[PDB]
């Protein structure tokens, strides 16, 4: 009830982290499709992803019938990631060990980049799609051109996902040695975050590692938007960008595999600040 | 920036403890009056000040150019809780080491209450309080009656007390059992809360054991606010409400007051259920 024994929680030497995000134009999208629920995951999903890349446990969360709706998705977010309950934004506290800390400074050229799908748009981007789809002559009740079997609305409102579970057991395990949450700006703004501010290292990030899904493609052609744009404006399929050595690659993809994330190669550091792409003239085929 | 490293300060078995309270009608009387800085420290020292009561150190805090105003108090609140930033309403969490969380389950007939003096009415009673002010044929920037160096509105926004800093140093020596933050319903709501929903336990309030503030002598007269109903609704002087062993009150009382808080001795623990007042023919002579 509000207290917990960290001890009891498997902690003996905890540091406390605290992640803070929002939602912005997504809510708008709930609006005018009339289902709210997925924004309150949303809202916790981004907020404990914040703490995930750190290595933290998510503890806390804090934060009209319309939010009611809102409320009782946040509390299906909470149960996903395991914490307790306390444009829109979110407050989550969480805990890691001392020395499963993340991002570790052993970081070198050569490691190796994971990249774990994302469920769709999650909650960054939604000013540009919502352009997209009404020069399309869509309506968010229409029948996804990309997904028959689904709505533009729903497809659209997906919440984010939640990293907590399949992410927990290698970072206990020291599988990981950095992430990224991919959110606004794409790769292009979120990646460089892993390292510092003067750091000489950077990432070559490989897209012809996998096939754009359908509903990227589709954005990327109803929209007429290039390959370097849609890397600095949607997160193209990936969620969360994780470092590893070489010689822990396949544990880490077993790990993530074993706890039902879909994950790849998609890139390796190297000596060059900032983020450099491979395969811009084929992302999207 | 956002983590705290729970070793570095100082606990090495941390138990986390989440507090959350409101302010309410105070902020009414400082937009009819028109500054606003002491409500911002309210809404920091009520939620830090339920922190406190279990024996918990507060980490972190969260929550018109009305706006602009509070958020400076609410800064100047955590600098003096010594906790970072992140009607109205407050969440904090702290910490507490496993050996010094409170209540404890000693407390016994026979232990003794401490009494924290308060700064005025802190943060409840304030929608009584106006209507004995107005039919007084008051102001808020009138000359207070019972304190000519000050106005009505400034001796009632006086903010509420910070209790952290006087009250680690005992929490950290076992010196208390248990508290009671005194906020709105007064002794009678409060002070019952420190034990079980079923304890046979109460207290002895011996109510001529110090002289009425003059702000409730005032209030009670103009307000013709008989005693039984003084105590049910505001904190008559009293803060902080401190159960300790009685071979522990004297180094209490010391350590209190070696911080800079006015202690005294105002009753004793019993076995009979609820609140009993001593002296209400006395109370505020």
């Amino acid at each position: 009830g509000g207290a917990f024994d960290l001890a009891k929680a498997g902690y003996k030497d905890p540091i406390l982290v605290s992640g803070t995000d929002g939602v912005g134009t997504k809510l708008r999208v709930a609006l005018d499709h009339g289902k709210h629920n997925t924004v309150g995951i949303d809202l916790v999903a981004m907020s404990v992803n914040d703490l995930i890349v750190q290595g933290a446990e998510p503890l806390y969360f804090l934060d009209v019938p319309v939010a009611a709706d809102v409320i009782t998705g946040i509390a299906e977010g909470c149960l996903q990631a395991g914490c307790a309950l306390i444009d829109l934004a979110g407050f989550a506290v969480g805990v890691v060990e001392r020395a499963q800390i993340l991002p570790t400074p052993d970081i070198a050229s050569g490691d190796v980049l994971l990249a774990l799908s994302s469920s769709g748009p999650h909650s960054n981007g939604f000013s540009l799609i919502r352009k997209i789809v009404s020069l399309s002559n869509l309506s968010l009740h229409d029948t996804a051109p990309w997904d028959k079997n689904t709505s533009v609305g729903d497809a659209l409102l997906t919440p984010t996902k939640v990293y907590i579970k399949p992410l927990l057991p290698g970072i206990k395990s020291g599988l990981y040695k950095g992430m990224s949450h991919i959110t606004g700006g794409g790769f292009t703004e979120n990646i460089p975050r892993i390292f510092s501010s003067a750091s000489n290292l950077g990432v070559k990030l490989d897209l012809t590692s996998y096939s754009l899904p359908a509903i990227w493609k589709w954005l990327m052609r109803a929209g007429n938007v290039e390959a370097k744009e849609m890397v600095r404006t949607f997160n193209c399929g990936v969620g969360m960008i994780i470092i590893v050595a070489k010689d822990k690659a396949d544990a880490a993809l077993s790990s993530l595999k074993e706890n039902g994330e879909e994950a790849w190669v998609i890139g390796e550091v190297q000596e060059k600040k900032g983020v450099e792409y491979v395969g811009l003239d084929k992302f999207g085929l």
